[PDB]
């Protein structure tokens, strides 16, 4: 039970996978074995969560030319960070990237954010005070480089991660290889439907990352309304005999929105990709639409006089500034 969408390239990408944010090591690798098992056939990946490494060791004993998963048949994500936006870095970032998934391709490819920071082995490049000391490469250079990825057979497909509408056609205006995907935070809250709307009029199909809400992300602690706890999301919970993040996933998945729900709980794994078997009905996802309120977690902290400010909007690529 795992149906999938068609990308541009002609690849097939499951509508649901694997996601790996803070799947700290020593826990995502078990976590990979097992969601392998229960039918998984799409893993998110990303450099910056530093724990590709581990990674590639569960791949290495799950998917291969012997094991129970033919490498063919798997879809691996990963992104190239912010401090890899000059076009020279870009392949060593890829390649390294490889090494630890221990792969020869990636099926996709995508750029973490628009804006660079500073290059280095630094991923969090800050200074003195504290601040991040970015970079003034544009995502175009950016883009041409990894288009000679695909050009190498390295990466199949490349896509955006976190880019407004706006830039989205900037990438489109002069691509030679197109992307195929746009990976943004989308859920019930945050629908994402303008953007959404964009992408099918671009060509590109649409990743969700924090289906759930991230549940309380790597940084947040407001106190209500919570995603899960809706009482339409408990109500339909309790109608189709599922858990509130079944309902979540499916509704991503009746509209055919990748979705790529992280967990390294034994339980949730498999119940996380269990949302093809029921389905809701068309007032079901009108009742699911009505909770958008434009509301995004996603973004950072840098508190400033007791108060929760984007720590990057002073960018001059930040993608959050536009409607969407
Ligand atoms: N491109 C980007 O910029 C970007 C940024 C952030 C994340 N991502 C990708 O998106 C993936 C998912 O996003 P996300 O991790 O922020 O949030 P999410 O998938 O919405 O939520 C993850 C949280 O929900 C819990 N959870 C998982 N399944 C559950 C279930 N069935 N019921 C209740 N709770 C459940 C997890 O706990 P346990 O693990 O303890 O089960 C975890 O604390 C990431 O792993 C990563 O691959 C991409």
């Amino acid at each position: 039970a795992a149906s999938c969408v068609l990308l541009h390239t002609g690849q097939k990408m499951p509508l649901i996978g694997l996601g790996t944010w803070k799947s700290e090591p020593g826990q995502v690798k078990a976590a990979i074995k097992y969601a392998l098992t229960v039918g998984y056939r799409h893993i998110d990946c990303a450099a910056i969560f530093g724990n590709e490494l581990e990674i590639g060791e569960a791949l290495q004993e799950t998917v291969g030319p012997g094991k129970a998963v033919p490498r063919e048949e798997l879809f691996v994500t990963s992104k190239l960070w912010n401090t890899k936006h000059h076009p020279e870095d870009v392949e060593p970032a890829l390649r390294k990237t490889l090494a630890d998934l221990q792969l020869e391709y990636l099926d996709l490819y995508l750029m973490h954010w628009p804006y660079a920071f500073e290059r280095g082995d630094n991923p969090f490049p800050k200074n003195a005070d504290g601040t991040i000391r970015y970079d003034a490469t544009h995502y175009k250079d950016t883009w041409k480089a990894l288009e000679a990825l695909v050009a190498k057979g390295l990466v199949r497909a490349l896509g955006l991660s976190n880019f407004s509408s706006r830039q989205i056609d900037d990438v489109l205006s002069v691509a030679s290889v197109r992307p195929a995907v746009l990976q943004v935070e989308c859920h019930p809250y945050l629908a994402q439907n303008e953007l959404i709307a964009h992408c099918q009029a671009r060509g590109l199909e649409v990743t969700a990352y924090s289906p759930l809400g991230s549940s309380d992300r790597a940084w947040r602690d407001p106190n209500e309304p919570v995603l899960l706890e809706e009482p339409v999301v408990q109500a339909l919970a309790e109608k189709y005999n599922r858990s509130p993040a079944q309902i979540l996933l499916r509704w991503q998945v009746q509209r055919k929105v990748i979705c790529i729900p992280k967990s390294v709980t034994p339980s949730r794994i498999p119940q996380n990709i269990q949302v093809f078997d029921f389905t809701f009905s068309p007032e079901e996802m009108k009742q699911l639409d009505a909770l958008n309120k434009n509301l995004r977690f996603i973004v950072p902290m840098l508190t400033v006089d007791g108060k929760r400010v984007p720590r990057d909007a002073g960018h001059p690529l930040y993608p959050f500034n536009d409607p969407y």
